[PDB]
DNA sequence: ATGATGACGCT
DNA sequence: AGCGTCAT
């Protein structure tokens, strides 16, 4: 009862770039605007890749991960646009640089946790406490929240979507107790204030539009978001959580989404979230593992503490390269010239980054895959990074990697290589 | 023949 | 260290 803690100390946003790639390329490219388009790589082998596609291109049926050539059997009209290629690569530098764009907007507002090139997340108590004392008790207009859906609302005793939108809004602000200042639903509602602040500077300083989700937590803030998209924000209540997660698939949840959600599954014999509450926490713990147990039974309950990390940069910087069917690596001289083209790209962002951030890698992580395996890394080993040359840098890879080759012949590379992946790590200050 | 990254846990 | 998991 009284000494039951609830999770509700922490205000915490999740942001996520609507087809973050796409808006990219409509932004530099008006044509594409408005219309069903998708963002490519590489070109020759079917089309190229999917990796992004516009809300109007989904409505057809297109995916990330499908093939041009199959999309377009799905849309025909579908335009793309596709992403550099440099030395003979992908190079994703012009999103990075849009990420940094929107990231350093966000960090005005709050310190940020990069999660992803396009997901940030956000810590909003202190700023919401702030609000609050500029508020000094006055209700919160739905005029301040004009993207904002309340998750579970309307409810009790119109047929569009905005007018259903404002209906829950107002149920929801209805209820308000503006007068108590730590009352966590009053602090959620001020951190959407805030979030659609935040979203609006986002779109009027760059163009690009997102979603957030607002709660108190990340998992919860990260599903929140998930559920109005794209260009809308969601509030999740810690009250709203029993009947939302009642029917919430538990692969849904971040981290579940894997072999352990599948176990969770599979032994308790359940489908949704919810269902995790009827469960001891030294039941999850004996069958899960005592983090992972603890974890589950505090976050069926809506109960989570991971903080928001303050780390707006990456910690590693990394270039990768896949060589799949008859493309897979199969020489010296091949190897050689893919881990130098691999280096120049990593030398390159290097520079940038040291001149950017003041700071420098220490170590140099080589990974490769060969032929035949399915893990998606087949060796991992390290060397000493000393100088940002990509001539040293491929010639030490080689170095560390080379006695994975069993041919007998001198020139030859067996079994040939499906993957080649260089990362800079262990920044030290500069 | 998805492909390009990136963080973190386990041992 | 080196591998495995999960994600965007
Ligand atoms: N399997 C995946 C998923 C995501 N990404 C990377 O993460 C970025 C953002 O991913 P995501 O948010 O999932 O896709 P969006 O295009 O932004 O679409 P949405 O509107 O749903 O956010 C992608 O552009 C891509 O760079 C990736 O490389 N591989
Ligand atoms: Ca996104
Ligand atoms: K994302």
């Amino acid at each position: 009862g009284p000494h039951m803690a609830t999770g509700q100390d922490r205000v915490v946003a999740l942001v996520d770039m609507d087809c973050f790639f796409v808006q990219v390329e409509q932004r530099q490219n008006p044509h594409l605007r408005n219309k069903p388009c998708a963002v490519v790589q590489y070109k020759s082998w079917k089309g190229g890749g999917i990796i992004a596609v516009s809300y109007e291109a989904r409505a057809f049926g297109v995916t990330r991960s499908m093939w041009a050539d199959d999309a377009k059997k799905l849309c025909p009209d579908l335009l793309l646009a596709q992403v550099r290629e440099s030395r003979g690569k992908a190079n994703l530098t012009k999103y990075r640089e849009a990420s940094v764009e929107v990231m350093e907007i966000m960090s005005r507002f709050a310190v940020i946790e990069r999660a992803s090139i396009d997901e940030a997340y956000v810590d909003l108590t202190s700023a919401v406490q702030e609000r609050l004392q500029k508020l000094q008790g006055q209700p919160i207009s739905a005029d301040l929240l004009p993207s904002t859906y309340i998750e579970g609302l309307p409810q009790g005793p119109t047929v569009q979507k905005e007018g259903m939108r404002k209906q829950g809004l107002f149920q929801w602000l209805d209820s308000l107790q503006i007068d108590n200042l730590t009352s966590p639903d009053l602090q959620l509602t001020v951190g959407a204030v805030i979030v659609e602040e935040m979203r609006a500077a986002i779109e009027r300083e760059t163009g690009f539009q997102c979603s957030a989700g607002i709660s108190h937590n990340k998992v919860l803030a990260k599903l929140a978001c998930g559920l109005n998209k794209p260009n809308r924000q969601t509030l999740v209540s810690h009250g709203s959580v029993p009947q939302l997660f009642s029917q919430m698939p538990i692969r849904k949840i971040r981290s579940l989404g894997g072999k352990l959600g599948a176990s969770v599954i599979e032994i308790l014999g359940i489908e949704y979230m919810g269902e995790l509450t009827q469960f001891t926490e030294s039941q999850l713990q004996s069958h899960f593992g005592e983090k992972n147990g603890s974890w589950l039974y505090a976050m069926c309950r809506g109960i989570e503490h991971d903080p928001v990390k303050p780390r707006q940069l990456p910690k590693t910087i990394g270039c990768s390269k896949n060589f799949p069917g008859k493309t897979a690596l199969a020489t010296r001289e091949q190897v050689q010239w893919w881990l130098l083209q691999l280096a120049q790209e990593l030398e390159e962002r290097l520079t940038k980054d040291r001149n950017d951030n003041d700071r420098v890698a220490t170590q140099l992580v080589v990974s490769i895959r060969v032929q035949g395996d399915k893990r998606l890394s087949s060796l991992r080993r390290c060397c000493a990074l000393t100088r940002y040359d990509a001539h040293k840098m491929s010639h030490d890879a080689f170095t560390v990697i080379k006695n994975c080759n069993t041919s007998g012949i001198q020139t030859e590379w067996s079994p040939p290589l499906t993957m080649l992946f260089l990362c800079a790590t262990k920044f030290s200050a500069s």
